[PDB]
């Protein structure tokens, strides 16, 4: 199974200067609660922002660097790499990697956070026509968790 992982707001941004530019402690925990004990494909620069691999998964850094090395991460050099890993492959970032994958991909995890922010980096176009809505919930409104944001699984149509 390949899948994207991926929030986004209500104007496809992902990213500004190397950040979410949101803090949503109940998406990050459903990330974990979706991807731990699976594999986790991301590009150089989404790599680079977070610093560390991510605890309890494979974290897969796809980069043209020969050099590139960090324990606790494996490197791919081509886009084709990517269908020789074994598992549920989750697509995690960033605008590059997702625009080379998004046509590829059987699956769709999004998080909509429901607000329109400053950003650099964006997720592709898609339209409903090519997806079908295999579940939305919205997540719950509190202290920590003050965005409203949804969690869409869209299935290739
Ligand atoms: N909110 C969210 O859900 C997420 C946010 N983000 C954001 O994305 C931003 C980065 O922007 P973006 O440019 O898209 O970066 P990416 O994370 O997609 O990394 C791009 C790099 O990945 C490598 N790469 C991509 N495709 C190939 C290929 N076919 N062959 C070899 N190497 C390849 C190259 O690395 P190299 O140049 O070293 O050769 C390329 O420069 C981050 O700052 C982060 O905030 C990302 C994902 C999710
Ligand atoms: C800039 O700093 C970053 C930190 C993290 C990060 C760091 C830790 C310690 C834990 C977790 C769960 C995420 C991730 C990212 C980027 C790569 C992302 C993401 C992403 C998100 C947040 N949500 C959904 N749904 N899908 C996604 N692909 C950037």
């Amino acid at each position: 199974t390949l899948s994207i992982l991926v929030a986004h707001d209500l104007q496809r941004v992902i990213g500004f200067e190397n950040q979410l530019p949101w803090h949503l402690p109940n998406d990050l925990k459903h990330v974990k609660k979706l991807s731990t004990g699976h594999t986790l494909v991301m590009g150089r620069k989404t790599f680079e922002s977070i610093g560390k691999p991510l605890p309890n998964r494979r974290n897969v850094v796809l980069t043209s660097d020969t050099s590139f090395n960090v324990e606790g991460v494996d490197v791919i050099h081509s886009i084709e790499d990517i269908y020789q890993l074994p598992g549920h492959v989750f697509i995690f970032g960033g605008q590059t990697l997702f625009e080379e994958m998004i046509d590829k991909v059987d699956d769709m995890y999004i998080t909509v956070i429901e607000g329109k922010f400053r950003g650099d980096t964006f997720f592709p176009p898609y339209t409903f026509e090519d997806w079908e809505v295999a579940s939305s919930v919205e997540g719950k409104l509190d202290e920590k968790n003050t965005i409203p944001h949804t969690f869409l699984h869209l299935i290739r149509k």
